[PDB]
């Protein structure tokens, strides 16, 4: 399927930006059999086609804040003049309460620093979850909080801001009503995310009481005040929080959030997903449910070039690692485990040679199918795994295929192995002519 | 004690050593999961009781060896004037074939480093499985190899050597007879271990044809030549090999070896076991089973003092691993998980408070029950451990014991929570008065 | 202003453009070299042709687990967003050269060598590669000294199909120059492929010693080549020469490498720029060493973030990176100063600056804010605090003794009591 | 001038301890050309023979303890059963002011750990300078303060304490009048050291006004009270602090103490000194001046053993360093840089060969000398040192010597070059028979 869109890590609370024509996706992370919330690092996913993402693996911790104490929660990153800033929040070490940090990189994979040592923005209590946009004259504006909604605007410098802590006022005409609750007169509940289209802004926020949908608010100006349009997406599945992240590519408006559906998916081990956001004529929005997400590519993949094995479509029993020598790389969690890539252009030509960076720790009967269309389709070859040694030892093998592929296709990598687990580690593949 | 004497880790190979009245065994590791030989790094651990084994962690990594491809296979540590040499097989990335190195460091947990930035020795094929000794008069000599026993003369420097390899005669009157093998012509397999015990010199070996047994040849000097003696250890067990160190400890003389008796056990996943060697009063070794070690301390623990979670004398459902923030710790993989410690004698003061240094990725309802005797005996003390994110975190806890302690006991550790993995992870503990 | 970097000594310039911003991707000459001492390689970027971003370490000769040493000449090309860039090594497998391919998804990297072996080996000589992208797709590679070599690399960017082509090294195509029948030809070393309009240029060092920089033209990028003429002669304290040449904005520039900073030498190098200029028939006039880029061609924003490494002239400055903050600069001595040119204030101006900044000085440690040089007015004056060293930080906030408007080159003077390390600074911006 | 001992960094507040015969100093660095207090980790110097010094290089960073500031002040490492107790003043971060933390270890190369993740102790300012003592009974004391003396009993653990913290009364009987202040009313400034010999407590200590001298009081009891005994060694040449270090090393008594003797020194750039301390039979300590130091040592060296380029009894323009791969190694600075051994006892037969790990950064031209008796003395052979590009890269020389050395010599390594600077660098050597 086309959703969740990440399957080799447990991913939520997706934050989207476009830089020079690709999409990046910035994501906190869930460790592995988390029972509670167990988030120490964000990661960042890029496409150029909507139907294969590619893994850029962590771009920040929580301990690149030398005053965090842990807690890396929704993230956000936006560009101007070629630098990236990204607003995290964090629990300071100082006063053991929420704070919004802020780290600037000159790409979108970073490096990442803090450039401030301390806080941007640090309230009473409740200051997590960070949307920054700038508006068309160039003016910067955040928003955040839980239970209360804030907002600030902030300098030319993207990393400070002068004015006050406006505590946006909690109203039914807002946000909507929520019965039974004081501390919470309306149905939002943290997670906002700024947005515009035409003359007309967005709020999109996770609503309660749980489990969380995503509500909207309108407005006519960045700085409120803002008119509660809806539901988008009312609650779903198995992750009691929803998080929205809405953006245009290519013409198109695509909604991000998350939810349960991975194997041992849970509130505590979600997943982003995404799909396409249709208005209607009047810029309202109309509720929709989860859907399989983006069924067509908007372009091709070049099998003609690296592309690497955490480069990914869709996937079954494979988690995703990274190291200093060879970067992020995928590991077959048992046998039949694959990977596929969709909408992959071999052209008129086509490929008769293949190559792949891979290694094993098992000694003998460790393959790698190429396959087309399903992982149970036509086997165009197979790669014989040698045995490296472990993770930090790689081989590349060249295989010559048993019958040139052209046209386009779905490739789908199929891992087979004697053991009952870890049965291989790939980095990258390329086809040849 | 009790056997295998190493819970915590798949370990292998063990080479025993005594300084300043402590007993070490420096042993290999076997990865987790494995169905080949996946071994990377060398471990030692030590003893002051023979019941409880402290873990030191890595103190060695092929890697440190800038010419070793991998196979970090079965070494050997000895001392002299306060230095350590550990003398390890790895195979080299120049020719792709077995070599010995030697490491040097100033205390028998390091640091280690090589000295040579090249082989110690390498022959034409087989260079695994060194030993090493210093007689009396303070001469060093080395065995090592399979299938060919080999044997140097090493200069004092401990890092080179003098003259030629020399090539052990195979015969049957030093090392028995295997059936028509005209690659292995006597029982002799691997792994020499050089020993002396009065005035007569002994070669403890693995023999074939397989499944593998230790025996043990004799001779006056320490160059040979070698007379057959017999059988040590019978093949036992789940491990297809076995690997002997024999060494004198406070008037008594143990013999370490491996075996596969651990749950997941195997040839690939073995496990390092002790008990002691007796001598018929001619010098001649009665043959032995396998047996549950050591079944009394030799010396008490004290309490009062830092003890680490790794200090262990038999333990379920626990793992070992270290970080450059605490060193070593245990993590519990399951509820009822347990660590205990023997022949701890709190005096006739007693202990009144606990301390524990620990942490959980859970949130709420994790426990450890400090209990005598057995995992299911009486409680002494609880400590909640409370969430701190990860084990790159931890937090000391403080309790008041509603049972004061005195006398010699067994203290068992056991680890409690509702989830159904990592329940949590320790550091050390202590009692006071 | 030439050098372009004057905060560590950098060789063998290879620009690059990606985004619309000009990156130059240099070598590194450790400090007080006797001999070629290099290790790894750097990237520095401008947006205006005067200032230049100091990038910091983006590879090193470790990052190929085969490579003994000597991070010599290297290039990176961009090609669908994904970085190639391809370095000479000396193997520890056969201790001679080798040529490298780095893979990474940004100019600025993780680059990774995606091989683990060399792309290619010969015989003798494998250094200096350069490669180009031509119209139709098709790339080429070109590398050796003393022989120049070429091959055709697949669409991969990280293999080649055909045999390893030695090009005839023969007058019409190299010029001549007589003794060393090694050397029959004045090419030396260090190619570089350009294309403009319809016409391919490889550039190179030539001999004999000290280096010039002599051109060839084709017609296609493959060959044959005839000889040009010189493009620059041999001048000042390095005794090598080494071109990269490119297009940015409409205009051409010359990066190329000499001797010129303090402590200078043909081991201690200093990347420079200038504008190469066409005759109307796409021929090259000589030309000697001038001083760069006079004007620049964009303002810089002084409302934003701005590096300390962003420099466009210094004195005693070094440059310096770790893990927390990235690369900042250190001040040796009294009286150094960094300075960036082209900063555009407004009509309204700055009120208000912030530095982030520390020392290991107690007391008597300010940092100067000028206005057109290091002697001129000043605007304010920051004093650094004590941190300890340079793995700690402070931001300090000033208001300015009054406020700042217009075009302006700022200037950043470091005092203090002291003999050495006077202080340490990682980024700027001022305030409305 | 055996004095100072250690030469290739400036090196401070020696604190002492003997560990199974040898004798280590651990002390603080000051960074070079520091004109204020720059201190960031701490060392460890060990010897055999009191003349020849082997630099272990870092063994514990400021940085170790995740909630310290800085200021890697005045420490002291105490053994009890082979786990080693390092106490430690840094400023904390939590509050900005002083405080003592305290790591342990298993060897006295550590690795060291925090194992509170919090101070010892803080009280409400002047948290510097601890001395320990473990008295005949075994319980442990631990002083320390500026400008107020404090105490407290430590709890068998070592890691925690029972009581109060206690100020000593700063009487003038216990401690000797100043006048003119009145947070100083006695001769105390800081740095206490707590000794035993025979039935008597000594506490050294700096003394006021600057520039410092070193004082001492006696006592029957570690606890008190105090009775001034005099002035141990008045203030003198170019540090206005000392900081004194007392102990027993096979049967005599060793004052450490530092100064600002080497090139470049001053109060920000010391380096430290020993000398024996003298009793009279009363158990009082007559008044001394800086001595340069023990003019014999009280044991050889071997040099047919590995012995490090960082085991130095005297040198000129010579520095340390240290890396992953070889550990401590050192750098000449400059053509003529020497360092020296002495009291090597080469024997009867003699050394014809001679072995040494090194490197440079320089193409040719590259020496070094191995002389006798001094920097000029007969040369007994020369080693060409190869081009290997950085100190990351090493290369072993054997070369034969062109006359074998017998009996006791003093051994100078001159290393020389064309170049200005940075000559070349030098791991380890040995000698051949
Ligand atoms: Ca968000
Ligand atoms: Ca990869
Ligand atoms: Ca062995
Ligand atoms: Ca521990
Ligand atoms: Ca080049
Ligand atoms: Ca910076
Ligand atoms: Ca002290
Ligand atoms: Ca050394």
């Amino acid at each position: 399927m086309q959703n969740p869109i990440i399957q080799t890590m447990y991913t939520a609370d997706p934050a989207p930006m476009v830089y020079n024509n690709r999409l990046y996706v910035y994501t906190t992370h869930d460790e592995d059999q988390s029972t509670w919330f167990n988030m120490n690092d964000w990661k960042v996913y890029s496409t150029n086609d909507m139907v294969n993402w590619t893994d850029h693996g962590t771009i920040l911790k929580y301990s690149d804040f030398a005053w965090a104490k842990g807690d890396a929660w929704a993230a956000q990153c936006v560009e101007k003049n070629g630098k990236f800033y990204l607003y995290v929040p964090v629990v300071s070490k100082v006063n053991n309460k929420g704070a919004i940090g802020v780290a600037v990189g000159d790409s979108p994979l970073g490096p990442f620093y803090d450039v401030l040592g301390k806080p941007l923005v640090q309230s009473e209590w409740g200051d997590i979850d960070p949307t920054v946009f700038i508006d068309d004259d160039g003016q910067a504006h955040m928003y955040w909080g839980n239970p209360k909604l804030k907002y600030v605007k902030l300098n030319e410098d993207m990393i400070s801001y002068s004015g006050d802590i406006i505590e946006v006022p909690m109203t039914e005409e807002s946000f909507g009503k929520r019965d039974g609750n004081p501390e919470r007169p309306t149905k939002y509940e943290e997670g906002p995310w700024l947005y515009k289209r035409k003359d007309l802004y967005y709020l999109f926020w996770p609503g309660g009481p749980l489990p969380e949908f995503i509500g909207y608010s309108t407005s006519k100006s960045a700085k409120g005040p803002w008119k509660y349009g809806g539901i988008v997406m009312p609650a779903e599945g198995k992750s009691f929080t929803n998080h929205p992240g809405v953006i245009d590519f290519r013409g198109k408006t695509y909604f991000f959030y998350h939810n349960g559906a991975l194997p041992g998916g849970s509130g505590f081990t979600r997943s982003v997903c995404v799909q396409e956001l249709n208005f209607n004529k009047d810029g309202t929005i109309p509720q929709m449910k989860m859907t399989e997400g983006i069924t067509k590519g908007i372009a091709a993949l070049n099998p003609y070039q690296l592309t690497q094995a955490e480069t990914i479509s869709w996937s079954e029993h494979v988690k995703a690692f990274q190291n200093d020598k060879v970067g992020v790389f995928v590991r077959a969690l048992q046998n039949g485990a694959y990977t596929s890539v969709k909408n992959v252009d071999f052209g008129d030509i086509g490929a008769s040679a293949f190559s792949a960076r891979v290694g094993t720790t098992h000694n003998g009967g460790v393959t790698m199918e190429i396959r087309m269309g399903s992982q149970e389709g036509p086997i165009a070859g197979t790669v014989k795994v040698p045995l490296t040694g472990g993770d930090d030892r790689w081989e590349i093998i060249n295989v010559k295929l048993d019958r040139k592929i052209t046209g386009i296709q779905d490739v789908y990598f199929v891992f087979k192995g004697k053991a009952s687990s870890n049965i291989m580690y790939f980095d990258y593949w390329k086809f040849s002519k």
